[PDB]
């Protein structure tokens, strides 16, 4: 029985500038005897303050004056004052918040979890009643939600150097002490681990620290490749469910806090199509909420096709964001999801803090020109007619769901589909292999995912979005004299084929202060092509456009 | 056909302070030639830029220039120039803003509906892209909610005192123009309304309007009584959902934006017993989430007993935190929800934001006494001992549902529960009616709402709260070096005969700094008792102590 476990230090470990490493800071630069702070910290040992706040005996702010006090004569015996304006509330407050996840450390934890690797964190820790406790308590959701465990001092109550804690590990790990590595910065804290047989890393700088791990795991952790972003687990996201209209319900994933931000997804996708950003946004400060869209999932679908006009689209969410309380939010889209978004813009802007649209342009509507002649007048949009008539095209994408989605979710450096000829060929797939490759996007169980959802009710609903182009003709040419004044974001994908980046091109005329993103090397499906960069610009323009 | 519908105006009479009415205001404060601004505004009648506007073909900000542009030469030939700082921007934001809901107005609108009218708004508005509209977006959400219609001039495209608007109205009505009443504060806006054969009011005063339709529709309106405040209907909330653990998902209901908060019920009840303050504190600036507890409703509720300690419930709202990105949240909770509350407050201080309970104090475990021993020394504890025999206690509230709710939720001038001797009678109700009288504090439909929940599940649940007293007095005693020291409220009902307020006296001695509020006139059933004192107090302490 060799290793399966990995169980990591806070403090110095997950966590760099370490506290303790500002304990004695702080005294250099208040040139205060060597250690002063420290013994003062260490004071009365297993029975002295610190501990009991350990264990969960007291507080935070309980001991805030025990040490303050144990302070006092750490000064007296050293025949010393301290200075008159001195607070170890202040000190501990910067160092608490200077304090940042060590990033590497947290990487190579992921990475040893995506191995079969059970992680956990064991931390000497207090009880936070700070008046200023939420930033750590921020830093410990980051942390805590990539690990199978966090056990916490003050939370067991035991501590950590105490054996007792030790085999409180291992139990809760369902595991024997050679089954697991153990990291930590005090070696004090190694010794007793290491008794019961575990393998055990002094981390000093940390990627020595890692090397010894990378080693005796026998597993690349440093300079492993930078890992895509956070992913959802649909069992472990909340759901939420509004009823928008008597036989109208639309579905709703949500994660975070602050200004609320929309994502509405493309054709035939779902709000998983966004789990590389919910997590991402909602850790950049937001309150994500990835629909479901009318037609997909878990929202209801119903069968008629002006059901699924922009215009009656539209005010559906707006009745979404009044049955939740919100008066604004953010709005982001992609592909269809990027024409609704715009003309929520363009009809509800008291209701749309902030506008983004991946890939879909914003085209003003022809008004002397029929749209089913437009889009006849361009080899790439043939397929759309393909897709009027009800039901044809609907056969050949529900006969194999696996086949369908796996066709489709494909890089741009990767296909098995074409765009035109669709019509004569009579097929979207008509030359397409029976069981497709693996995309680099896509884990087989993502596909699977996917796959549940469309059994539920088909591509009537979604392959009805494409049969309003009349309707939303009309509706649209409501519009023609209005402008786009509000924070609006138009991101284009090189490669994406359809959504072609020159399509946008005059979108400066009717959106004057619209902003951009641009990602190279990047094909239609957007949001699992380029995750990261896509999150990156995402994130930049939230900070700087839709905040305040 | 007489009377079954109300309409009413925005500007002056739904809303005052009305913006025409600083339109000449300002012109005053900057002795400006009487009506300048006003005439600029009207320019180009029918073709003007203000109609325009107000038809949705432009935009708030799209017509702000032509406005300057049209008051330029409003002074061109009144041979005169303006201020050299002016700005029709400041103007109307302050304007905008400056303008509150009328509240009798409203209120009258609720009375008439709260008989069976239909009610709607008719207002001549534009399409707000303002830096700062979302102010105006705010106060919509608040009206519009309470109405079965808003109808928008930029949103259908017509104008108010075309004729084609009020056939839309009436169209949208389902009704003919004698069944509708409609007022106004233009003289020209109700013309055309009489034309069809509308009753209609010319609103200048407000009461003198309301003296109108009080007395033309035969319903007291004017010096009616002091509403109870907003409840929720079920079926247009947004029902959210936490699987928090392998077979336990937790249900809620979310409204608002802002600091989140968590209302947690009592014995036995449901996210419904919050009714009256979820709109009302998601209305004071909040995002309230109101639970189903483990137990009840649509949250899980799994037989084992120990499946409802203090601790194992207080991790799983730690979990929901966790999963749903919520790095803290205020606790509001009541009865048990008071309690349990508490311990999150003890036990995960970083989490809680805040700490608030109606009714439910505080008390230390006593280290010494045993538990069970302790309720015995208390005659108005003997139902919990009734509680304790697993079955026993269920099969006399499950008995008849009906009877059961409406046996319980009774306010204080006006009992049929008493509470000791319970064990010796041998019934929680042993004595009292098998079809008790509706309380003053719920409807029939209520009561039933209540019935459909507890069809799912039952007493075993919720019964199980009261079975863990020896496992919370131990996990309690943990914490008795602790205290609370974060913003933390005790509401005290003085006539609740269980959680007495004398109960709560030395609370202070474990919560140095805790606010208080204190309902006179108020049993157990607090939060449907003294709804609107419990909305005013709590939402005061929210803005006070858990905003910053
Ligand atoms: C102004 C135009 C570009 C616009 O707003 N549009 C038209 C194009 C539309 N998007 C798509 O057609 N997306 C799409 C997605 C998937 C496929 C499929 F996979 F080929 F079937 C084909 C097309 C989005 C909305
Ligand atoms: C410290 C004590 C007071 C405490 O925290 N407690 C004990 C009392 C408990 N609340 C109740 O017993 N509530 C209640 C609610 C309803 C009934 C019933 F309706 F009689 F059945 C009876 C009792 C709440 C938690
Ligand atoms: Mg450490
Ligand atoms: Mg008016």
């Amino acid at each position: 029985m060799t290793l399966r476990a990995a169980v990591f230090d806070l403090d110095g470990v997950l966590a760099l500038p370490a506290v303790f490493g500002v304990l004695g800071r702080t005294e250099e630069a208040l040139a205060l005897p060597r250690g002063l702070l420290n013994d003062a910290f260490q004071k009365g040992g297993p029975e002295g303050a610190t501990t009991r706040l350990m264990k969960g005996e007291i507080t935070l702010s309980q001991w805030i004056p025990l040490m303050e006090e144990n302070c006092r004569k750490c000064s007296e015996t050293a025949k010393v004052c301290l200075p008159k304006n001195f607070s170890i509330k202040e000190i501990f407050d910067k160092a608490i918040s200077a304090r940042k996840i060590n990033r590497p450390m947290l990487q190579a934890a992921l990475m040893l979890r995506k191995k079969g690797f059970t992680t956990a964190i064991l931390t000497n820790t207090w009880l936070d009643d700070r008046a200023e406790r939420d930033g750590l308590a921020q830093l410990m959701c980051e942390l805590k939600m990539h690990f199978d465990f966090l056990i916490e001092s003050c939370q067991v109550g035991m501590v950590k150097p105490e054996p007792q804690i030790y085999k409180f590990l291992l139990d809760t790990l369902k595991a024997s002490p050679s089954e697991v590595v153990f990291l930590d910065d005090i070696g004090a804290n190694l010794k007793p681990a290491r008794d019961l047989g575990m393998v055990t890393i002094l981390v000093q700088d940390t990627d020595t620290a890692l090397k010894e791990l990378e080693k005796v795991t026998g597993i690349q952790l440093l300079n492993t490749p930078a890992p895509l972003p956070t992913s959802c687990n649909p069992s472990d996201m909340s759901h939420g469910y509004v009823t928008v209209k008597p036989r109208v319900r639309l579905h709703f994933v949500e994660l975070g806090s602050g200004p609320a931000v929309c994502l509405c997804h493309g054709f035939p996708e779902s709000w998983y199509s966004w789990r590389y950003q919910i997590p991402a946004l909602a850790q950049a400060g937001y309150r994500v909420l990835a629909m479901d869209m009318k037609g997909y999932g878990e929202s209801s679908a119903p069968p008629e096709i002006e059901e699924y006009c922009m215009e009656v689209l539209c005010k559906e969410m707006v009745t979404f964001l009044d049955k939740l309380g919100l008066s604004q939010a953010v709005f982001i889209g992609h592909d269809w999801g990027g024409m609704l978004v715009w003309y929520m813009a363009l009809f509800y802007p008291e209701r749309v803090r902030a506008v983004a649209s991946l890939n879909t342009p914003f085209i003003p509507a022809n008004p002397n020109m029929s749209p089913l002649e437009s889009i006849k007048a361009n080899p790439v949009f043939d397929y759309q007619l393909y897709f009027q008539e009800p039901g044809v095209a609907e056969a050949e994408l529900e006969q194999n769901l696996s086949r369908t989605f796996k066709s489709l979710f494909r890089a741009s450096d990767e296909s098995v589909l074409s765009m035109h000829k669709v019509c004569e060929a009579g097929g979207l797939f008509v030359n397409s292999p029976e069981e497709p490759s693996l995309s680099r996007m896509v884990t087989e169980e993502e596909i699977q995912f996917y796959v549940q959802q469309f059994k539920k009710s088909g591509f009537r609903g979604p392959l009805n979005w494409y049969r309003n182009m009349e309707r939303n003709w009309k509706w649209a040419c409501k519009s023609l004299g209005r402008k786009i004044l509000i924070p609006a974001l138009m991101v284009t994908a090189e490669k994406d084929f359809v959504l072609v980046p020159q399509m946008s091109q005059h979108m400066e005329d009717w959106i004057p202060h619209l902003k951009r993103g641009h990602i190279e090397d990047c094909g239609h499906w957007t949001q699992m092509d380029k995750p990261t960069e896509v999150n990156q610009i995402l994130i930049k323009w939230l900070d700087s456009d839709a905040r305040n």
